[PDB]
């Protein structure tokens, strides 16, 4: 799920009417709930479900009900899908019936048809202070943090009834990726690998927290993933002074995977042990999973780092390592417009 899945084909589940809105009904599509113009479909029809943060591209034959949304972004002209709320009702994506794309009669349901229908993601500016000086692409020996959302997991939610998960508290930041390869220690954002200079906020974060020297220490190829938060990076939702790194994740770059919540915990313990501060991300009460999407949104919605503000919502890790999702607080997604 990068840049991937934006508008795929799926089905219509449960269809609901709005009570005092005629002309329009809810269309539930796996997770997601969605708006749609009475009649376009019926429960069991296939259509194009286009995600939130799917850029359109203006096309007033084919997307007329986008066309008082279109705007500027990349010097392209088109339509930004994000969380909105009509009348009491949370709709998230558009859903359009499958007779709209000739091209696609072919395909199946489930199919990826993002590249095909020409749709790309939308995303907020990375912030001032984060753009530094590129040293090289992220590696390719390392993953980059990414997890699917919630409500495309209808299925493996049923799976993976009993399993336990480690939750915790998502924040709002900048992805920051801290690693060793062998005589080689760097430090990355989301998308690039930076030289250090003084205005470099990445590689301040790691020297600070002594993360680096952790590294060293630790004397393993490993890389520190977690997200750097504070003042100036994405409006500062927990209202820090400065700013900070908090850990999420730890990829083994030897053997090629991420360390289970369990290995990563212990390895945090001995580097405060040994004298280095690196803080992790929230880490709330383990679930034992038993719940719907619905449910798993509800509980997404919470205090923060800073217990005083709404949280961006929640990740779950499965305790073997094998299996994980974010669900993203809906809450958190109203009041944040830019989200
Ligand atoms: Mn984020």
């Amino acid at each position: 799920m990068g840049v991937r899945k934006l508008a795929t084909i799926r089905t219509a589940g449960e269809i609901t009417p709005i009570a005092g809105a005629e002309a329009i009904e809810c269309c539930h599509v796996d997770g997601w709930t969605c708006v749609i113009k009475k009649g376009e479909f019926k429960q069991g029809d296939r259509g194009v479900y286009f995600e939130i943060d799917s850029f359109i591209k203006e096309d007033n034959d084919r997307y007329p009900m986008l066309s008082k949304q279109v705007i500027d972004y990349e010097g392209q002209r088109g339509t930004r899908l994000r969380t909105a709320r009509l009348r009491g009702q949370l709709s998230q994506g558009l859903f359009l019936p499958m007779d709209r794309f000739p091209e696609l009669a072919s395909n199946q349901v489930g199919d990826d048809v993002t590249e095909i229908l020409g749709i790309t993601k939308w995303e907020p500016p990375i912030s001032t202070n984060l753009s530094g000086e590129i040293l090289g692409e992220f590696p390719t020996f390392i993953s980059k943090t990414d997890q699917e959302r919630v409500q495309n997991l209808i299925p493996q939610i049923e799976e993976n009834k009993g399993q336990k998960f480690e939750v915790t508290v998502m924040l709002d930041g900048s992805s920051m990726t801290v690693y060793r390869k062998d005589d080689h220690i760097g430090v990355c954002g989301r998308n690039w690998e930076l030289r250090e200079t003084a205005t470099n906020a990445q590689w301040h974060a790691a020297r600070r927290n002594k993360m680096i020297e952790g590294l060293q220490f630790l004397n393993r190829n490993l890389a520190l993933q977690g997200e750097i938060i504070g003042e100036s990076i994405q409006g500062n939702l927990e209202k820090l002074k400065g700013q900070d790194f908090y850990l999420f994740d730890i990829y083994d770059i030897d053997k090629a995977q991420y360390l289970t919540p369990i290995e990563r915990q212990s390895l945090v313990k001995q580097l405060n042990d040994n004298g280095f501060t690196v803080k992790h991300v929230p880490i709330l009460d383990d679930l034992e999973l038993n719940h719907t999407a619905e449910q798993i949104l509800a509980m997404a919605d919470g205090p923060s780092l800073n217990k005083n503000v709404k949280r961006e919502g929640l990740v779950f890790k499965r305790l073997d390592g094998k299996f994980s999702f974010k669900a993203i607080s809906n809450a958190y997604l109203e009041k944040h417009k830019d989200r």
